[PDB]
């Protein structure tokens, strides 16, 4: 029962933003920090220890940076904005290219693997599949009823998004119906993600619950009672079968309104560990690259890096804003935050 806080001289807090950091993300070839904030801009800082660019997206109204990801090489980084504008640039901060609109609020976007495709969804209820070589739309697929809130691959082709119509639809490029739909959660669904393997998808909602889905059947494969609350994030441990760990246990971590952080076994369908620490909501959660590690994000302003073998916690910092978005560098050795009051944090885990 010691102390785990990073020390001030292991915090590097980033200042340059004026208003939210919504989302921040880390180069997988370097270490340079992505930021995306309600101030219009994004911004790419530059940790490597061998200097801040600032991406303008128009402190003008309604032209918040809701999305950002970097492709896989580390050559471009996509934006998505309020004002329903997909973007991308280039590690070197300037605008190569305005893909082109969605009708209001662009809610997610992600490249897929090969980084030839870029994937959008909007409040407009649509996702969009945009070519990144011509930075076109390529197919846009209308089946929501309701605001598109998140998209996850599951191949270079197929795809699945989730609704505030609680539906949650697998869809695949050349098809104009979705290859299948998953029912069953009664509220809106906030996140969706494929395991490792591709074969299972799993979900959570505002309904309380952690769906986990197989496309062999319509019912859900498993429904985890997994909060008290409204559960925000969900994510799936770099683990198991197809990764660099094949042989550590799959983990899935889900984190809620109640403020509570739990790492589910979903095989077996049971909480491996609950972890409590956090105080208010917690908005985000991330695997380190090894799965060994956890991190998590509150309004309570503290960053909790957890053992996801133990439960443990093994790192803390308590910064000046809500915390909106944890990630992990390549090298699982830092973790940056993006924060209320326009404050981005460093943190040095070594």
């Amino acid at each position: 029962d010691g102390d785990v806080e990073i020390p001030p001289n292991k915090a590097v807090v980033l200042r340059g933003h004026e208003s939210e950091v919504f989302i921040c993300a880390w180069n997988p070839v370097s270490d340079l920090l992505a930021s995306g904030s309600g101030d219009s801009t994004a911004r790419i800082w530059n940790l490597s220890e061998n200097t801040q660019l600032v991406l303008r997206h128009c402190v003008p109204s309604n032209k918040d940076v809701t999305s950002l990801d970097w492709n896989s090489e580390g050559t471009l980084l996509a934006t998505g904005s309020y004002d329903g504008f997909a973007r991308i640039w280039t590690k070197d901060g300037n605008l190569a290219s305005t893909l082109g609109q969605h009708k209001g609020p662009i809610f997610a976007l992600k490249w897929n693997k090969k980084g030839n495709f870029i994937l959008s969804a909007g409040v407009d209820k649509t996702t969009i599949i945009w070519d990144a070589h011509t930075g076109e739309a390529k197919q846009q697929f209308p089946f929501h009823s309701a605001p598109a809130l998140d998209v996850d691959w599951q191949s270079n082709n197929t795809f699945a998004s989730c609704s505030t119509d609680m539906c949650i639809h697998v869809c695949k490029l050349g098809q104009d119906r979705p290859i299948k739909t998953f029912q069953g959660h009664t509220n809106e669904v906030n996140a969706i993600k494929w395991d490792p393997t591709g074969n299972l998808l799993a979900s959570c909602s505002d309904d309380m619950t952690l769906k986990i889905w197989s496309m062999k059947q319509d019912n859900c494969v498993h429904d985890l009672q997994a909060h008290n609350k409204e559960i925000y994030t969900i994510k799936w441990s770099p683990t198991g079968p197809g990764t660099n760990n094949p042989n550590a246990n799959l983990m899935l971590a889900s984190a809620s309104f109640d403020s509570t952080v739990r790492l589910w076994d979903v095989d077996r369908g049971i909480c491996i560990h609950t972890m409590t620490k956090h105080q208010e909501p917690v908005y985000s959660v991330a695997f380190s690259p090894d799965g060994r590690y956890l991190a998590s994000g509150s309004f309570d302003k503290c960053v909790h890096i957890w053992n996801t073998q133990t439960g443990a916690l093994v790192h803390s910092y308590r910064g000046t804003g809500g915390i909106f978005e944890v990630c992990w560098n390549a090298a699982g050795d830092k973790v940056g935050a993006s924060a209320s009051d326009g404050s981005v944090c460093v943190l040095d885990l070594r």
